[PDB]
Order: C-alpha cells, then structure tokens, then sequence
C-alpha cells in the first residue's frame, strides 16, 4: 500500500529537507511554488510531494519535522493521503520513493 | 478525521472566496497557478487547497459555491479527498483550517 | 465513485497526452509546472490532473502510458487517489472528466 505526503514549507528549506530524506533512502520528489495564506496577506511557500510505501511514511514525516521545526509560527504543514495506484510509466512497476 | 478540499476557480475570484471562508472561521489555505483545459486551448485558473475537519467540509463547500456559481460555463470545480494525517510542524498538533 | 489521476511527465508530452485522452472521451484537465528531483539536481516537469469515474481510470492510465512510455529513465509517474466528492460549481452535479 502506498501513501502520498504533501509538505508545505518555507522556500529556503528545500535543500535541508532533500538531503535529510536522501539520508534515509528517499529521493524522488516533485516541488511546486505556491502562495500561503493564514498565519500583503500571503508569503511564498513550496509544496513538496512524494509517494512512498506506507511503512516509510513515519520516518519520512519525522525527518521533515526535524529539519523544519523551529518552535515559532510558519514552520509549515504535512498532510498524508491514501494512494490506490503508484505507477512507474517505464515498466508498470510501482513508483516508490522509498524504493 | 480530516479532509482536503481542492477548488479550481477563475483567478479573479480569490479575494471573494477567501473572505467568504474567513467569515465562517476558515483561514489557512494554499494557492497555486494552473492552466485549465476542457470547457489557445486553455485559460489560467487558480487551485485553492485547504485541509480541515470533516464536520466543516459541507459549509465550506456551500460558501465556495455561493461566491463562484454564476450559472454559466467555467464556474469551476470542487474536489474532496480523504486525509489520514494533518500535522502542524511546529508542535505535532493537528493542522485544521477550521481550527 | 470518483478517482483522481495525477500524472508527472516531461513538459513536451502535454499535446500527445491531451489528444490521446480526448480520443477516448476525456477532456477536462488541470496542468501545473513543477520541478522533478530523483532519477542542477532537477528538471522541469508538468503535473496533469483529472478527476473521473472509477470505471474510466484503467483506460485513461493505459493511454497515458502508451504515449509516454519510451523504455528509458524519466518516462514519468502516475498516481491514483480516492475522491469523496466531485462537484461542478455551476449546478452541483458531479464533475466527471469521462462525463
């Protein structure tokens, strides 16, 4: 079973998050630029997206929180959604970031 | 239990949607620029994303439809997806737009 | 029951994918620009998003793989996620790409 992780964090935290995940065996991710409103009325943020095996989700979340948590407003948000199919277009094999 | 709302609407409807949601206690959202094809062959749209408590979803949908529904083609689309985890990076508490 | 398809493919494959889906009755889609890391450390990609009836998912996936599969690294990824509500803002009717 696969899951999707969506992480909304400050733009300048990309490198740190990437290397932290790479250290635990997770490398394939998608990144997009978005505007964050809530806590002009908005600030630029980046949305990091990855799809991986359910058993790898907990460690991935912990590592993201570790590099992004500072204790004050705006540290970001992490969402986990169910994925019914994860396909690697090349072979039809499963697309797992945790491989 | 949390849910995710994805709303695809015309770019110039952002302000109206934001204030309408703020009026019912929903403020934290993410916004991204996308191209909409379907009904050049595309028009710029904005994708509004929010994660909130399941009990707040119905009212949120109704308010979005209220400000965006005009009766003619292109009013937009609203999708609801299940969320298994909603985490506020700062404390590990739940990330609820409806608070 | 509705489902969401997220397809991450090379930027120059948009036209081919669009026409292939149009040939099988699927037209409404959203497209966004993202950065893909994994297999500078990234390359521009496009994320194609569509929400359609569960019975239309298999054929849609097959057609996307058909036009994008080349046999070598970077062909892309396809994810399927559950959708609890798909609403056409205009009438409140269901938003189905497969109509």
């Amino acid at each position: 079973p696969m899951k999707k992780i969506e992480a909304i964090v400050k733009p300048f935290k990309l490198d740190d998050v990437r290397e932290a995940l790479t250290e635990i065996g997770i490398t394939g991710m998608t990144v997009s630029e978005v505007k964050g409103f809530g806590r002009v009325d908005f600030l630029p943020k980046i949305k990091i997206e990855l799809v991986l095996a359910d058993d790898a989700v907990e460690r991935a979340i912990d590592v993201i929180v570790e590099v992004a948590r500072s204790g004050k407003i705006g540290d970001g948000k992490i969402f986990v959604l169910p994925v019914e199919e994860a396909i690697r277009i090349r072979t039809g094999e499963r697309s797992d970031a945790a491989v």
